[PDB]
């Protein structure tokens, strides 16, 4: 009879793309060092289906060059091992990922000079990827979250501009509809859902990296600012754990942060809760 349930951070960038997987335990402030990724990647995304952690997309900036990733890989906490899955139809660096009933949606991202609007869906039961309706906008550095079985694609960069627009995908209809635009332009923001709201934290606006955080209320169709983070960050990892938002690392324009913060909505306050064993940006985070 033991515990508990952890925040997994996979990959990222500091000096090069990274293979790190570490897991953070909020109940005691400890980090476990786990099996490396089969291949190092930054700007991947993380999610969790069926107890298993997945690492989607990204790119390997290495001494041997730059290779964008179409890869999907599955990590099992019980065996501390990673397995390849079927690859996506196109490489997707700086990708957003969302989960709906055990299906993983990969949105946007880039391969070289291509900025994707394409979106595709992964079915773990049968290990197959299927294309769905492309987004209305080309988006890399896109934040993605799921709320009442709708997928939201938020922020990003289209090839020319950094975006404050956002769009929502209806699976029943297989179509995308534009929602209210954010108050701020954000590419590389951390986006997640919590208590029936979509939060967008940090990112990059075309000039600076941001400390600011806004949330969208589906009922009112409005974005409202909340307390900002202590630190400015772009390419931060983000997740929810026990009624709380954690953000991990990111780049503030000088430094690759090891800072990890924690937002409590009931008090609307952020606090520093720990440090990653090293500073880094562009990680995939997820909880299981
Ligand atoms: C091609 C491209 C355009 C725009 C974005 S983007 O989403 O709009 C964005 C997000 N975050 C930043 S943080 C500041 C910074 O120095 N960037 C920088 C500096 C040197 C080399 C590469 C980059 C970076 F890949 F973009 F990071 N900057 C961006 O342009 C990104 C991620 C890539
Ligand atoms: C939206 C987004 C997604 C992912 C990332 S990221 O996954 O963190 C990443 C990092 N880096 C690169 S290019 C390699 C490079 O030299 N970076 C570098 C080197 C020195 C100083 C500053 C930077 C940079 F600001 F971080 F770019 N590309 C990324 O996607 C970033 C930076 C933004």
């Amino acid at each position: 009879p033991k515990v508990g349930r952890l925040i997994y951070t996979a990959g990222g960038y500091f000096r090069q793309s990274l293979s790190y997987l570490e897991a953070y335990n909020p109940s005691d402030g400890t980090w476990l060092r786990l099996a490396d990724l089969q291949v190092p990647r930054s700007g991947l995304a993380g999610c969790v289906v069926g107890g298993l952690l997945y690492a989607v997309g990204g790119r390997n900036n290495s001494p041997d060059g730059n290779t964008d990733s179409s890869a999907l890989d599955c990590y099992n906490p019980m065996t501390n091992q990673w397995s390849p899955c079927a690859p996506m139809s196109v490489p997707r660096n700086r990708i957003g990922v969302g989960v709906i009933d055990g299906h993983i949606y990969a949105v946007g991202g880039s391969h070289g000079c291509i900025h994707h609007n394409s979106v595709e869906r992964y079915e773990p039961e049968r290990d197959e990827w299927h294309l769905v309706a492309p987004m209305l906008t080309r988006r890399i550095g896109v934040g993605v979250a799921v709320l009442n079985r709708l997928l939201y694609a938020v922020g990003g960069f289209d090839g020319t501009n950094r975006l404050n627009s956002a769009e929502c995908y209806y699976p029943e209809r297989n179509e995308w509809r534009m929602i209210t635009a954010m108050n701020t332009i954000r590419s590389g923001a951390g986006v997640c859902v919590l208590h029936n709201c979509i939060y967008a934290a940090g990112g990059y606006d075309g000039q600076d990296q941001l400390n600011s955080v806004e949330r969208y209320d589906v009922e009112t169709e409005t974005w409202t600012f909340v307390a900002p983070m202590k630190h400015r960050r772009s390419a931060l990892g983000i997740t929810v754990h026990q009624g709380r938002i954690y953000v991990l690392g990111g780049y503030d324009g000088h430094t690759f942060l090891d800072s990890v913060e924690c937002y409590d909505p009931d008090t609307d306050t952020w606090s520093e809760v720990t440090r990653m064993t090293s500073g880094r940006s562009g990680v995939g985070v997820a909880v299981t």
